[PDB]
């Protein structure tokens, strides 16, 4: 079978690459029964329309932000508890964790799909066109979210402006006005170059920003019990493959944005005030996993379970 996966992201991001050797591999681990055509940078529509055909089975798979997939699974909130991870390295042993993985059990029902495993991008940072010396600057700043509701919650908690825009459009939108500021990571910060029209790069590390592989489930249940176990392990390998590269990557990433000329700061939880115990408030009731994985992350930091 010809599989289609699509994504969000551009051609040079990290999980675009690893669509990419996924598909690689099933080509030669299956002796060319399967292929898969790597669909990335939104081409066969955003991630709502591609979690709608994965419902239906028009779509097979999708490497996906479980930031949309929070749309449909409010649950999933609950890897969005601001400074729930102190830094990359502990957010992806949280992603690795029993209570994590048994958080997907939930999808063939709710979302009409199955998640192989988790892997992510990068943690979320703040920049600005203008001076950023405290939370109070963010203040009414027209400010570029990712469309899903945890990070709308968290700006509007802080009282800025939080502006839903998809990725090719936030360039322009700094440069041209339509907005003050952004969330973004530092991957596509530089990938995209939005530091030209910024003033201040703040490095807040603020959420931690999951991604799922994801095989509709219609299509899963046409496959055989074989190629069932041996597409979503390999799946899976690649989609964890990215955690790994996070990891050695983040802090490389993070150099590079002290070398384009801008103001750059380390901003650290208290700079928030009491924008997290109000984000606390609004998901207490929305993601009940959350005091579950709250303890899960909290644990791992206490028992040094990962490289710090
Ligand atoms: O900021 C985003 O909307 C985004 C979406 C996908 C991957 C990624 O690194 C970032």
């Amino acid at each position: 079978k010809e599989f289609r996966l699509g994504l969000i992201t551009p051609s040079p991001h990290t999980w675009t690459k690893a669509a990419e050797a996924f598909g690689a591999e099933l080509s030669e681990k299956s002796g060319g029964a399967h292929s898969v055509s790597v669909f990335p940078a939104r081409q066969l529509g955003n991630e709502a329309q591609m979690l709608q055909q994965l419902q239906t089975g028009a779509l097979d798979m999708a490497f996906m932000t479980v930031a949309e997939v929070s749309n449909r699974v409010p649950n999933m909130g609950a890897f969005y508890a601001p400074y729930l991870a102190g830094d990359i390295n502990h957010a992806a042993a949280i992603l690795r964790s029993d209570t994590a993985r048994g958080m997907l059990a939930v999808l063939p029902q709710e979302a009409g799909v199955v998640g192989v495993g988790f892997g992510s991008a990068g943690m979320r940072q703040i920049l600005s066109r203008g001076a950023v010396n405290s939370a109070a600057d963010l203040s009414g700043l027209k400010l570029r979210i990712t469309p899903f509701d945890p990070i709308l919650d968290f700006y509007n908690a802080l009282g800025a402006a939080p502006t839903p825009m998809p990725l090719p459009a936030v360039y322009d939108a700094l440069a041209n006005g339509q907005v003050d500021a952004i969330d973004m990571d530092v991957e596509l910060i530089n990938v995209l170059k939005c530091h030209e029209h910024a003033d201040t790069i703040l490095i807040s590390n603020h959420m931690m920003f999951p991604m799922v592989g994801l095989i509709s489930a219609r299509v899963y249940a046409g496959m055989s019990d074989a190629d069932k176990a041996m597409i979503s392990e390999l799946m899976a390998k690649h989609v964890d493959s990215t955690l790994d590269v996070y990891m050695v990557k983040e802090p490389e990433w993070t150099d590079a944005l002290t070398k384009v000329g801008k103001t750059f700061k380390r901003v650290d939880q208290s700079f928030f005030g009491d924008a997290i115990a109000q984000w606390e408030t609004i998901w207490a009731d929305k993601a009940p996993s959350l005091p579950e994985l709250r303890k899960t992350a909290a644990d791992l930091q206490a028992e040094n379970l990962y490289f710090q």
